[PDB]
């Protein structure tokens, strides 16, 4: 029907889920006019005369859109592969976020993936105490900014730095990274980068999960079939590293592997060189040890094996059910139904709504194109403001 | 401004109907660019190829689902223009009856002549008048523009005229209404440039409507225009408009008086007062007003019509509507018992059109495909026309 159609027509403008939402639709405007605005290209006069027409409308929405100069930059609170994580405070809202920028240029020089685009829809979707949020995604000739909610509570990697883990709080952690891997499991992905680092803690000191960059979304039987390995030296899966097709099984490797390390101090197959990492990963039948810990509890040990083994003998090959029942888990001051109700080993004692005290001290793009390049094409549509899902 | 009014100024751009960034406009603007770049030399480049392959289902499904040609059923060609053609067509569904105006988009860039097509469509979109005809609908493809009017049965002054030796009675009704017209276009903040019989439109009623505002053109400060478009058929063109090729030519609404009276002169005199064999006589003519305008020696026109027709037939800085309408409105030409100038489209028309379906053509005379080469690299051919489609509610 006519209607029906405009109905139709209607609510793909609306979906926040939708290709050719307003956010969409307005990115690929001011994509244009971003890719076009040389003078080699305006020498032709179709692209001149579109550019001059639209040149005091484009500014508008430019100013009206989010844009980087929103946001008063606090501190930078951490740098990555392909950008900078910084802690911002938004202008006129006065409010207080973690925005990941991601420079376009270095990745388009090869980056090989379209990584952001999964770690934008988690975060902006899942809906999980376990997953950190996103508040809006925007983006500029150079960057693709992420606003998230920040994590005072700074990362695991940083909690192992400063305390020796008792086995008490060991559970706590782990426990809470088996209900945040679910939730991912459960919205179909597999983190395949599991390690302290995308630990989060937040104000009240529970977990949360960040930084899905190698996040694939699992096929009708539950697997991957990626040709190229993907993830850290350390806690990369034998069967990832060696590829192939794969199953979640690869996410309890690494939850072994940061079981072992909380709990012994270093990485099980730690070696010199890299290599000799994966080496070692390659042979942890052989190559799995324990120190002489009198600490290292019977239990502990049994879990970080019933991870640390070949895919076909792994814990959780047959559900987080058979993880949950682990005798590891076995305590008195948490139910896993009420886990992140409870009160954290570590609460996080912070002096502002900007307290920087659990991250680390810290502080060129494309060239102008003879042609059409179309540089800002395959981000367009990563913007989320527009059309939200509230 | 607040974060808030930021974000709800934001949202009321893309409902807005007067907005170049409305949700129409915007769609546009995507299905442009997969237009002009889906060409195997330009997808050799993978930026493109993939937002191209990324695009390509979500596309198709926008191009079935937003208003296309084949919606509607193609009655009778009832005209054809420079760029194109119009016609009576029936929309397949609602079954409703309309006037479409088709322009070769290929024609347009060929001929550089590529934007008239901009103040037609936003005047007979918003005017909201008795005098402009309606725009419902502008849509678009890789080959035309489309203009979805209401209907003029009545047809165009053109026929009327030559169909009826014009009475004095019924030239003052058109006159007027003309006048009453050219009035709302100038308070819309537009001239018209080369009005003529052929733009003067009678509806079901045989009351007038202005239409083909394709010389039509917005005011500056000043309430002027300037141009340097050379323009062809002189015959209602003003010396100020003739005068003015190459920019050299600031001119305002008056103008839009002098084709008035080029009108009002072929209606009761039967031809144009400066007609000549070529169209340069025409225009030498046209520039020699002071000598050329005569009138026949037979007593039949009235002594204010002449005088009517010669206040407008002078130089601008003389011209009669130099000082407003109400000038013009106040001429005795127009002195008269059957109508108010506030009360004229209520009254009954001279001509009131006998039809015998909701589409009678009778009042309209009876009536290859050029494609555009693949281009080696970014063309932008659609870029010109990025925004044109409006649909009404
Ligand atoms: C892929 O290239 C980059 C660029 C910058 C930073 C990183 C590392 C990273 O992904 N860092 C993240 N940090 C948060 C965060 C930090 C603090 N509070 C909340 C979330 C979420 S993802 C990777
Ligand atoms: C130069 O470009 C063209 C292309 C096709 C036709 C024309 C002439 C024209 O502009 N003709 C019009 N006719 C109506 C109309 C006719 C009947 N009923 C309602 C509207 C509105 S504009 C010009």
């Amino acid at each position: 029907s006519f209607e029906t159609r405009f109905e139709k027509m209607d609510n793909l403008l609306r979906d926040p889920k939708s290709e050719v939402n307003s956010d969409c639709l307005l990115d690929g405007l001011d994509a244009l006019v971003y890719d076009l605005d040389f003078p080699a290209l305006r020498k032709n006069k179709n692209i001149d005369n579109f550019l001059s027409r639209y040149k005091d409308t484009i500014n508008k929405i430019r100013d009206l859109r989010m844009k980087a100069e929103d946001y008063e930059v606090v501190k930078v609170i951490g740098r990555g592969a392909f950008g900078e994580v910084q802690l911002v405070r938004h202008k006129s809202t006065r409010k207080v976020y973690a925005m990941k920028l991601l420079s376009k240029f270095e990745m388009i020089k090869r980056s090989d993936s379209a990584f952001f685009w999964e770690e934008r829809d988690i975060m902006a979707f899942a809906n999980s105490p376990w997953v950190v949020q996103l508040f809006y995604a925007f983006q500029d000739d150079r960057y693709l900014y992420m606003v998230m909610e920040y994590m005072p509570g700074g990362d695991l990697v940083n909690l192992m730095s400063n305390y020796d883990v008792p086995e008490k709080w060991a559970r706590f952690y782990t426990a809470e990274v088996v209900l945040a891997l679910d939730a991912i499991h459960s919205m179909g992905f597999i983190h395949r980068d599991v390690k302290p680092d995308n630990m989060l803690l937040d104000k009240s000191g529970h977990l949360k999960l960040a930084d899905f960059g190698t996040c694939m979304k699992m096929n009708k039987e539950g697997m991957v079939r990626c040709d190229t390995a993907v993830g850290t030296p350390d806690y990369i899966s034998p069967e990832v590293l060696k590829s192939g097709y794969y199953g979640r099984e690869c996410d309890w490797w690494s939850v072994g592997v940061f079981l072992y390390e909380m709990l012994v101090g270093d990485t099980p197959f730690y070696a010199d060189s890299l290599v000799g990492t994966y080496s070692k990963i390659m042979n942890h039948k052989n190559s799995l040890t324990f120190p002489d810990d009198n600490d290292i509890s019977k239990e502990a040990k049994n879990l970080i094996c019933a991870f640390l083994t070949d895919r076909e003998v792994r814990l959780g090959r047959n559900g987080v059910e058979e993880i949950k029942r682990h005798l590891f888990f076995k305590n008195d001051q948490w139910a896993w139904e009420t886990l992140r109700d409870t009160v954290a080993p570590v609460v996080p004692d912070l002096s502002s709504d900007i307290d920087t005290s659990n991250f680390d001290d810290l502080e060129e793009t494309f060239p102008i194109p003879k042609a059409f390049v179309g540089n800002q094409l395959p981000f367009v549509g990563f913007t989320y403001y527009s059309n939200r899902r509230y």
